[PDB]
């Protein structure tokens, strides 16, 4: 598998989400629940869900 990292700095929008910064990497923890992935922040530890188009491999 792979780390991902922002492309984009994001805002969430519902309580699940997290938000983050460009350059934030995140370890994906599910893909399967549609185009938001549930993920953990290697920043702040947090897990949530984020906008994989927003993120990109490495």
């Amino acid at each position: 598998s792979t780390l991902f990292e922002a492309l984009y700095d994001y805002e969430a929008r519902t309580e699940d989400d997290l938000s983050f910064h460009k350059g934030e990497k995140f370890q994906i923890l599910n893909s399967s629940e549609g185009d938001w992935w549930e993920a953990r922040s290697l920043t702040t530890g947090e897990t949530g869900y984020i906008p994989s188009i927003y993120l990109a491999p490495v």
